[PDB]
């Protein structure tokens, strides 16, 4: 619908705290996390991403199970089988209920709705690859049991399904439908279970902090282990030899316990948010000293036990809040640097590996207001500069070791960093300050180098042209000061109507545009100091823009919910998009091809497709109502 562009992909997505799967990968297992309408198959001894399913849901996936090389996904009153990435079959149940537990076992598929049914499904033949055939749909009314909880089988127990349900446990035969076996009461709610590795027993979990091993065949607790104060979110037994269990809690923390010496191992404090519901999953690798976790924050990690406390080995993630700033890192279209309100400073990869990683800050730096990066100097010396919340000084960062870099940079003038920028060459670095002062700053030695004092008011940007000659700000004042670099002094001014907020200069064309409180957008040339364009449109505060690498455009987003397309030789608008996310940033790959955008909501950062690498004329409310690029491409 739009001229210009068209969705491609979006990155940074790992996990959304729906419980992952593992299944079996030849030898090894595999991982499945979703994404929201789509789910991801990682590798759980690299963590390399291996499959992503190639067609959204129409509704978010809600339960995630795996057995053998299938994938169970469930949403609205389906459930989709699907094999690498691809659905192979879809079993839509005959009720207007919504799934929400799986277990797949033997020649059975059973799924819970949120009515307390069970449907069952069986195979025809026992070969079959999975079950396709509806066979019968049981009940737990409220006398037989509470709400359900979770779907279990148990090693050796044939055609029986273990039902646990917020106030007992129920056996139900699901070839003869017989409800074989029904437990007395808890008193307390069953929150999670987990089938033991040894005979008859499943391991429950309940909103007070207890942990009973409960016998099946008997029906009555064996054990019953207390941790005091914490609800438990996730139960896994360790199958390498040492019968250790761990402990998932909704705090966040990872409680190993030894069942065999009967105290408590250790305890990993706070390796997922608790506002993301903490510890959503936790599963020790069948056969191996090695535990996944994940949370509703974006992570995915490992935690290893050394032939003593467990060590951090590997994990993948993204942001747990939407992106604030984004940059391209380099001109080969590798990195992207990403910066959030979760306070951390991520590299994310735009090849097919999606591979990522968060700078190293070595209880956050506060979170990032503006972000420099350039590619000259890697590995020389820093390269990115960020600009913090409430901090009267700009950080460093050494982009080749995806760490924090040596030096910091202060305004001088008792002000907060409003903007930050840096030369092409690398050699400098620019901080603008809330109380006008502008100072110049050694990237290699992180010697101040110059001072500037035109602004009065917060400097909201700053910028260099290639060549190191002229230097150009704005700021709140609405002034564009032009400054010689190579001396100190003041080449010009110019006072706009209306209060600057950003500035984007264009290096290939000595073009540079400022985003103002009235709504518009000031093209100048810097090489006369004179406005040459100013656009008008934007309903709403202008969020973001960018120049096309060419020069011939300016694409801009804002809080009316519209990305427009500008052209400079016209000044018209000759296309528009209408989101329902409103886009908070926008930015140009540095070769024409693609545009990153970032949204209100979500954590990731959208790619799109410049499938105009067009007609000049006007629009008005012609404008498109485009979505968001899908989570299955790619």
């Amino acid at each position: 619908n739009s001229k210009i562009f068209s969705p491609f992909r979006i990155i940074g997505n790992v996990s959304n705290g729906v419980p992952f799967a593992t299944g079996t990968l030849g030898s090894t297992f595999y991982i499945v996390t979703c994404v929201g309408k789509t789910f991801q198959i990682y590798d759980a001894n690299t963590l390399h991403l291996l499959f992503v399913s190639e067609k959204e849901t129409p509704s978010s996936i809600v339960a995630l199970s795996a057995h053998f090389h299938y994938v169970y996904a469930a949403y609205e009153n389906k459930v989709g089988i699907y094999k690498r990435g691809i659905e192979e079959h879809l079993l839509e149940l005959e009720t207007d209920a919504n799934v929400e537990h799986l277990c797949i076992f033997g020649d059975y598929l059973c799924a819970s709705t949120d009515d307390n049914s069970i449907f069952i499904y069986k195979k025809s033949d026992p070969q079959d690859k999975y079950p396709s055939e509806f066979y019968t749909k049981l009940t737990v009314t409220e006398i037989q049991g509470g709400e359900i909880v979770s779907l279990q089988h148990l090693a050796t127990y044939l055609n029986k399904l273990t039902v646990v349900t917020k106030s007992n446990v129920l056996l139900f035969n699901v070839r003869t439908g017989k409800l074989v076996f029904t437990s007395n009461e808890f008193p307390d709610q069953i929150t999670t279970a987990e089938p033991a590795p040894v005979l008859d027993i499943i391991a429950l979990g309940t909103v007070t902090g207890e942990v009973i091993m409960f016998n099946m065949r008997k029906g009555k607790r064996i054990r019953t282990i207390k941790i005091p104060q914490s609800r438990i979110s996730s139960l896994s037994f360790r199958t390498d030899g040492s019968s250790h269990l761990s402990v998932g809690t909704s705090s966040g923390d990872l409680i190993f316990y030894d069942l065999d010496r009967r105290s408590r191992i250790h305890v990993l404090k706070n390796i997922h948010r608790e506002s993301y519901g903490g510890v959503t999953q936790a599963t020790f690798l069948n056969g191996q000293p090695i535990i996944v976790t994940s949370g509703g924050d974006n992570s995915l990690k490992e935690y290893v036990f050394d032939p003593q406390p467990p060590r951090y080995l590997r994990s993948r993630g993204g942001h747990s809040q939407p992106p604030s700033y984004i940059a391209f890192a380099d001109s080969q279209s590798h990195f992207m640097l990403s910066a959030s309100k979760d306070r951390s400073l991520w590299s994310f990869s735009l090849r097919k590996d999606a591979q990522s990683q968060e700078m190293s800050q070595r209880s956050k730096f506060p979170e990032i207001v503006a972000l420099a990066i350039e590619n000259a100097r890697i590995g020389e010396w820093e390269n990115i500069i960020t600009a913090h919340k409430d901090e009267k000084f700009a950080r460093t960062w050494d982009m080749r070791n995806k760490r924090v870099g040596r030096w910091t940079f202060d305004t001088t003038d008792d002000g907060f960093v409003k903007s930050v920028a840096m030369s092409q060459c690398g050699n400098f670095g620019f901080i603008g300050s809330s109380n006008g002062s502008i100072t110049i700053y050694n990237m290699q030695s992180g010697i101040l180098r110059k001072k500037y004092k035109l602004h009065k008011r917060a400097v909201t940007g700053i910028s260099l042209d290639g060549m190191n000659r002229k230097m150009v700000s704005c700021g709140l004042d609405g002034i564009v000061g032009f400054y010689d670099f190579n001396k100190s002094t003041l080449l010009g001014k110019l006072k706009l109507d209306a209060p600057i907020t950003a500035m984007v200069y264009h290096r290939s064309s000595d073009l540079f545009a400022l985003a103002l409180d009235d709504l518009s957008i000031v093209v100048i040339d810097a090489v006369t100091q004179r406005v040459v364009r100013q656009l008008w449109g934007h309903s709403n505060r202008i969020t973001a823009f960018d120049f096309s690498p060419e020069g011939r455009w300016i694409v801009s987003a804002s809080l009316d919910s519209t990305i427009r397309t500008w052209d400079l030789p016209t000044g018209g608008c000759i296309d528009g998009i209408i989101v329902d996310n409103v886009a908070t940033n926008v930015k140009f790959s540095p070769n024409g091809d693609l545009l990153a955008t970032t949204h209100v909501t979500g954590n990731g950062i959208c790619i799109w497709t410049n499938r105009a690498q067009s007609t000049r004329t006007i629009d008005e409310s012609e404008f498109a109502r485009m979505a968001l690029p899908s989570t299955s491409v790619r």
